[PDB]
């Protein structure tokens, strides 16, 4: 391709088949059911290259080779109608940014931009023009993509547009009527008092406002930005209120300032951590050292509700992406550690799996369904968390949509506009918690990706480029790692409002002003107006202030990490903001700072209280037996595997407690626990409390239950003082809707003035979304879908001992199951899982019955966690005591024999109430002392003995001589799994979804088990470490690598001197491989896996003659070792032509499941010449798996038979039974003969997909036997490396 494109050339290069077997079969099945007779369909990826200069033969062959990737699926000769799906014109895709990155790092600077599209070849025959639009409609996303009829039509994606001029609003010429026209035209949605201020301010300044100044003002004075509702004065029932909603949340800090370092001063909150060894690479030596200093914990939770309703993937991705920015931009620089994902939607209504409570109430044409949000949403959120490298450790998922009789009578209550919750923790240094002072003349920089026209359904469609944020994070990292030499004076994140809010906020919080230059900002689309360059909500951008003489240091750091930066302005003494344009010689902005932060009348909400009545439960169709079946089928209660395994849970190697529990990997962990470092047992803990449907009956109860559930979910961890637990209050409501407003005040008062100050719980952070409703026309009537007052409390805490955390995993040993019913026998059935499941709302809901007992409960729980008196713990949340005992039996793979006689005469209420508390398991001999301890905290009238956990499959609930409920634990396990099975069927490979489900039906599954061939505690590297001689290992990384710090910590424990070797360090000629005898290619998402996972990394070595030679000399040397875990396994398997004895090596392509697999799979060490696996052969241990492209692919059977004969296989996936299996998920990728590790003939180079570096510590394993020391068996790989070098 060299078809006419201005001064540039557009090149058409073919690619591999885009869709695999089942995807094509699903498309054909989707066409049939729409009366579109399509015989066959074939999809093919096709690349488009915009070249600025010419391309020679060597360079042409190099471009063709970069674009050869993915699964080697059989290609078809194009036949039928061509339908090309490319992104919408004027839009650059995340693929395009990352693929072009590779071209530039491979020496092909002639390439301006690289875009991909999917060519569909439809053999349908005889379809009217209408039916063709229907076919095209099913092949693209109307919000992001467009359909073309020719491959040459893709020229529209690269059009050069002339920079648009600044428009002026003629206030001085047309009057106030010019601002009324601008408020309508530009879409500023300002109030009357706001337009009044804008009239006066510009009459004072005596000039016409530019469209840019007006748009900036709108973004700065929107309700969300200024937090109008939260700062507003209130009048409840004709009675004026003393405090505001924000001031009531601040009361929790005034009554409990304990352990808080920063609150309401940043875009996150900081609390006290522990003095642990912070591990990183020294700025001078390049060596990774342990820095013994206080590692303080930071936290923040965000929402991105409306964007998720329009486009799920971007809404969820940028939701976690903006939150990751809030964390990194805390103080003078911080580092994100772990994260939490949350969701609330309407009824799923899965085709062929409709539930008895689900009814179609319609939905706006403009928004997407609850099911589409649950397919594409979790994937987008996980895509960011996976590609950036932060583990998604805990969370919630709730479904609600019903014609309920609430506060405003009978109406539809649900979430058509969902709650997309994204949050997490991070670590920060003590001298970086506080924001530094901005000096006059401080250079104001924009760290991050080149802007595009994103924030202006269409304008609600976002963009996620997570590798860009990794690079940005690595710059923030090198900065706080410099100690007191940290260049960053002040750092703020970019988000709502774009640069128009971020910059005037950076200087304002510093007390300074600022002079900018529009042409110094990095732009990816030239045609933008000054309005668009400054007000666009483009992602992965940060704003920062750095001293003038610290600029050469910032440049050196950014270029080495490949993170784009641009100095756009200077900080000024005078409180004034100004933007300059060098292209037009004018000044787009010229305003005093107060003119922007300009106030008008403070909001006053004079509201009335409304209260629901709601009748008692109609128990006609309710039988305890059907109630159990119906409850376990409610998405809120049901297994959450489809939300857990799609997101990384093992990165940083600091993960102690992930969602998956026990040998059976059941996702029932109540909270998430991470270790503070890689050298301690101190840590962080995360939990979520939320009970939104209760706000339909009692507003104050739902709020209190959210604080209560967060506390009960956190209770199994060794925290100590309750004042150590810090809360985050995210409020979701529909402000204006009858009764919600007055009910928001009572809910904020209930937690802010009453419950939290009484327990000692601080709320140092929060956020608000105040328009949770959707309106549309159904027939001729208007329908509304209003959300309940949804409070999502996220509890954060410092851990004293990571090892002492309890899980729902029951022990079959002599035991006693004791229930702590904090509900005091109230047994409330209103607004429960049971009620919803039977299309009802109920009578009276659950609540914190006694404040002193909820505190007493926690203190008692802590007393038992420290004294090691508990065997297991699980709290009562959704679906009551039944679901708690069921989920405990699922995790323990055992039986339960309980008696609920002393729990009232109402058995349905005793089993299904969502009151606080739960079930603790103790040793039989310890029953008396534990009851006595629980009595010391005044909980004797709450503690009821239930029964015991028995070995078996029987789940029995009795009441004296009578049998209340008896069923097979496996039947309940499978029923509870049915929702995730169905979600994986429509999203992943149905073959894989079915195999995962059908393995749960086998009660004979022994779970993950261990077989060891060597001594796990024998440190064979000890005589070597004792000499003091520490050999150096090149811990290799490319832009987008995240699993390198723990890889360095693994070799360090073995006795190595781990050094940070970036690819830029080799390409820039700073570091050479000659001084090394050991190299390790690390894991991550280099280039966001674009152009094939690990292919861009390998080709930047291969095409660069100097670096290519540097690597070949390394592998060809007699005494060198090399490791390639994940990503780096994919990189090294693409470097075959450089490594000796790697002729028979396979490739690692997309998983058979077509999904990212974050598993804890069981492998076995097979006989291979591998020098890193010596002494380990025959062993069977669980390993950390986190990959989406790890399937071993051979060219034919000759390649596989030859690989097996040469004996190059090191690790194979085995099921829990012990045999080599190709069944999912025991084998997560679908690799032939279970391969995930191969080696060379000499055995010096070994590549593997699993992560031994993320699990080198026993506490870092999701499951491990209760006798294992500090080291896991995987610590031997690194020690074998030390003994081999001598
Ligand atoms: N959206 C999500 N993303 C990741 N994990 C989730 C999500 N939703 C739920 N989980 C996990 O599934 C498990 C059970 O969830 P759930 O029963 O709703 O929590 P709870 O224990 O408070 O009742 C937990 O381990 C939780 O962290
Ligand atoms: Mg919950
Ligand atoms: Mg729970
Ligand atoms: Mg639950």
């Amino acid at each position: 391709g060299l078809v006419p494109r201005g001064s540039h050339m557009m090149e058409i290069l073919r690619g591999s088949p885009a869709l695999s077997a089942f995807r094509i079969n699903k498309l054909l099945a989707r066409f049939q059911a729409a009366n579109l007779q399509v015989h066959n369909i074939y999809a093919e990826y096709v690349h488009f290259a915009d070249l600025n200069a010419p391309l020679n033969d060597s360079e042409q062959a190099q471009l063709t080779r970069l674009l050869q990737y993915g699964p080697a699926l059989s290609s078809h000769t194009p036949a039928g109608k061509l339908l090309l799906v490319t992104p919408r014109p004027g839009t650059i895709s995340p693929w395009s940014s990352k693929a072009t990155d590779i071209a530039h790092n491979c020496g092909l600077q002639q390439v301006d931009r690289l875009e991909r599209g999917v060519a569909y070849y439809i053999e349908a025959s005889t379809l009217t023009a209408e039916q063709w639009r229907q076919v095209a409609a099913e092949l693209h996303d109307r919000m992001m993509e467009t359909v073309f009829s020719s491959l040459t039509d893709a020229e529209k994606l690269f059009i050069h547009h002339q920079p648009a001029p600044v428009s002026s609003v003629d206030l001085l010429g047309e009057g106030r009527q010019a601002l009324i026209d601008a408020n309508l035209r530009l879409g500023l949605a300002l109030a009357e008092d706001e337009i009044d201020y804008l009239q006066e301010a510009f009459t004072k300044l005596g000039r016409n406002p530019n469209d840019i100044e007006l748009y900036m003002f709108a973004q700065a004075n929107s309700e969300h930005c200024r937090h109008k509702i939260f700062n507003a004065d209130w009048i409840i029932d004709g009675k004026p209120q003393p405090k505001s909603l924000f001031k009531m949340i601040k009361n929790t800090f005034e009554t409990t300032p304990d352990y808080v370092l920063s609150a309401y001063k940043d875009n996150a909150a900081v609390m006290e951590g522990s003095a642990v060894g912070r591990y990183f690479a020294d700025h001078n030596t390049g060596r990774y050292d342990f820095h013994q200093e206080p590692a303080h914990i930071l936290m923040k939770v965000e929402t991105h509700n409306h964007p998720t309703a329009i486009s799920p993937w971007p809404g969820a991705a940028t939701g976690s992406g903006g939150e990751i920015r809030d964390e990194g931009a805390t103080g003078r620089g911080a580092k994100p550690k772990a994260g939490l994902v949350g969701f609330s939607v309407s009824n799923l209504r899965i085709p062929g799996f409709e539930q008895p409570w689900e009814e179609d109430f319609g939905k706006p044409e403009r928004i997407v369904t609850a099911l589409d949000i649950m397919t594409e949403g979790p994937l987008g959120g996980a895509a960011f968390n996976n590609e950036f490298g932060r583990p998604a450790l805990t969370g919630y998922f709730r479904t609600y949509e019903e014609k309920v009789n609430s506060h405003n009578g009978e109406e539809l209550r649900g979430y058509h506009k969902p709650i997309m919750l994204a949050g997490g923790i991070g670590n920060i240094r003590a001298d970086h918690v506080q924001k530094g002072e901005i000096v006059v003349g401080a250079k104001l920089i924009v760290l991050g990706g080149p802007a595009m026209n994103i924030g202006l359904d269409f304008a609600s469609v976002q963009r996620d480029n997570p590798e860009m944020e990794r690079r940005c994070q690595e710059v923030i990292d090198r900065c706080w790692q410099l100690g007191d030499a940290n260049p960053i004076l002040f750092i703020h994140d970019v988000g709502a409002g774009g640069l128009s809010n971020a910059m005037p906020e950076l200087v304002s919080d510093g007390g300074r002003g600022g002079k900018f230059e529009l042409r110094d900002i990095l732009s990816d689309e030239p045609g933008m107006s000054p309005l668009e360059i400054w007000c666009n909500e483009s992602q992965e951008r940060y704003v920062l202030a750095v001293a003038a003489d610290q600029l050469p240091l910032f440049d050196e750091l950014c270029k080495r990490e490949r993170a784009p930066y641009a100095v756009i302005g200077d900080a000024t003494e005078e409180q004034h903001l100004s933007l300059h344009d060098n292209h037009f010689d004018n000044q787009p902005i010229d305003l005093p700072l107060d003119v922007l932060l300009g106030k008008t009348p403070k909001m006053t909400r004079d509201v009335q209280t409304l209260k629901a009545k709601g009748d008692a439960l109609n128990r006609a169709d309710i039988t305890i037996a059907d109630a159990v079946k119906r409850v376990l089928h409610l998405p809120t209660v049901a297994e959450k595997t489809f939300l857990v395994t799609i997101g990384d849970r093992t990165v940083t190697g600091m993960v102690a407690r992930d969602q998956m529990v026990g040998p059976w990997q059941v996702p029932v962990a109540d909270c998430a626990v991470t270790t503070a470092s890689l050298d301690s047992y101190y840590g962080e803990a995360m939990s979520i409390g939320e009970r939104a449907p209760v706000a339909l009956l009692d507003f104050a109860a739902s709020a209190r239950l959210a604080v209560g559930e967060a506390l009960t979910n956190i209770a199994a961890t060794q925290i100590g003082d309750i004042k150590r637990i810090k809360l985050s209050a995210n409020w979701m409501a529909a402000a204006g809707h009858p009764g919600e407003d007055a009910g928001l005040y009572d809910a904020v008062k209930a937690v802010g003035e009453e419950l939290c100050p009484q327990l000692g719980l601080t709320i140092p952070v929060g956020k608000d979304s105040m328009s949770m409703k959707t309106r549309w026309q159904e027939g001729n009537e208007q329908r509304e879908m209003t959300s309940p007052l949804s409070l999502v409390i996220s509890a954060f805490a410092r851990v004293e001992d990571v090892r002492h955390t309890l899980t729902p995993q029951l022990s079959t040993e002599d035991n006693a199951l004791l229930l702590i019913d904090l509900g005091k026998g109230h047994n409330a059935l209103g607004a429960t899982a049971l009620a919803q499941v039977y299309r009802q709302l109920g009578d009276k809901p659950a609540d914190v019955r006694d404040v002193a007992q909820l505190k007493g409960f926690y203190d008692a729980m802590q007393a038992l966690v420290a004294a090691r008196k508990l065997l297991a713990w699980h709290d009562r949340s959704d679906g009551g005591l039944l679901v708690t005992l069921a989920e405990m039996a699922f995790a323990g793979h055992c039986g339960v024999q309980v008696d609920i006689a002393a729990l009232g005469d109402d058995h349905l209420a005793a089993l299904f109430n969502e009151e606080l508390g739960g079930v603790i398991q103790v040793r039989a001999e310890d029953r008396d002392a534990v009851e006595a301890l629980l009595a010391q905290y005044g909980l004797a009238d709450c503690v009821h003995y239930l029964g015991q956990a028995l070995a078996g499959d029987r789940f029995v609930i009795t009441a004296n001589d009578q049998t209340v409920f008896s069923e097979s634990r496996t039947t309940l396990r499978v029923w509870w799994a049915e929702t995730t099975w169905q979600m994986q069927r429509l999203r992943d490979n149905p073959q894989c979804a079915d195999q995962e489900h059908e393995a749960k039906a086998n009660d004979t599954d022994p779970g993950l088990n261990v077989k060891l061939s060597f001594d796990i505690n024998e440190d064979i590297a000890a005589p070597y470490i004792a000499t003091g001689a520490r050999p150096k290992v090149a811990v290799l990384r490319e832009q987008g690598v995240n699993s390198h710090v723990e890889m360095a910590a693994a070799f360090h424990r073995a006795g190595f001197d781990a050094i940070d070797v970036h690819m830029s360090d080799l390409l820039g000629g700073r570091i050479g491989l000659g001084n090394f005898h050991a190299l390790v290619a690390c894991g991550g998402f280099s280039y966001g896996d674009v152009l094939g996972a690990g292919e861009g990394w390998a080709k930047s070595i291969l095409f660069n003659h100097r670096v290519r030679d540097e690597f070949e000399t390394f592998f060809h040397r007699p005494q060198t070792l090399a490791l390639g875990v994940c990503n780096g396994c994919q990189m090294m398997s693409n470097l075959r032509e450089l490594i000796p004895g790697s002729e028979l090596w396979p490739r690692f392509v997309r998983n058979h499941s077509d999904r990212f697999e974050a598993r804890f799979s069981l492998v076995e060490v097979t006989q291979s010449p591998s020098l890193l696996l010596q002494g380990m052969v025959g062993s069977q241990m669980p390993i950390a798996v986190s990959h989406g492209e790890g399937r071993v692919e051979v060219r034919d059977d000759a390649h596989l038979a030859a690989l097996e004969s040469k004996g190059l296989v090191a690790l194979r996936y085995v099921d829990n039974f012990g045999k080599v299996t190709e069944t999912y998920p025991a084998n997560p990728n679908g690799s032939p003969n279970g391969i995930t590790a191969v080696t060379t003939e000499n055995g010096r180079v070994t590549i593997m997909m699993p992560h031994p570096e993320r699990v080198f510590r026993t506490v870092a394993n999701s499951w491990h036997p209760e006798n294992w020391g500090e080291d896991s068996p995987w610590m031997r790989i690194f020690r074998n490396a030390r003994k081999q070098l001598g």
